């Protein structure tokens, strides 16, 4: 019912993006087992070398489906993702997040 | 009356954010004793690992009160500031200047 696309901007090498990602490889399965999960994907840019795409190598982009705004919320405080949060605070700048419905 | 937030972009990586903050070291005094400063400190984002913060790695925020426009004007014109300028020519980027009254 609610889809996420959330961007995590990531700090510029040393690979610190690599860093989220390998934090999130630990927490996807148990994310998708949550309590009205129904999607969990860390995603990247691939170039695809044509010109009308838009990279930006410093970030990650989740695609997410949640049953209802209770249940991301619930998300939010488990202890994966508390654990997250503090395992990957020196690599992360910013996140941009989008709870979206079909238009 | 007004204040002043700008935020100076740095180039990426060189020392070039901390040659600016060392600009600043040198002329802060000075400024905060221009006529009519009321406030004049470069700030810097401190991560603090919570998920609401956004950080510009490079970037220096500056917050600023002046009594007036006339000067704020003044201030931009002083050998300290023009001096400032120079020394820095080669590790900013940009700046991005708002002048703010209470909402
Ligand atoms: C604040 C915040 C932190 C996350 O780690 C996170 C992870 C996955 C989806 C959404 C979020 C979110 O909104
Ligand atoms: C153009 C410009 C240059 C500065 O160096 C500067 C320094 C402090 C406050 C404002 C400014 C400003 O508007």
């Amino acid at each position: 019912m609610l889809t996420v696309i959330a961007e995590i901007r990531t700090r510029p090498g040393q690979h610190h993006r690599q860093a989220v990602l390998d934090q999130f490889a630990k927490i996807v399965p148990t994310v998708l087992k949550e309590e009205g999960c129904h999607g969990y994907a860390p995603m990247v840019d691939c170039a695809a070398g044509v010109s009308f795409q838009s990279m930006a190598p410093d970030s990650i982009v989740m695609i997410e489906q949640w049953e209802s705004i209770a249940h991301l919320e619930a998300h939010l405080q488990t202890p994966h993702m508390k654990a997250y949060s503090e395992a990957v605070k020196g690599d992360v700048l910013e996140m941009n997040i989008r709870i979206l419905q079909p238009g």
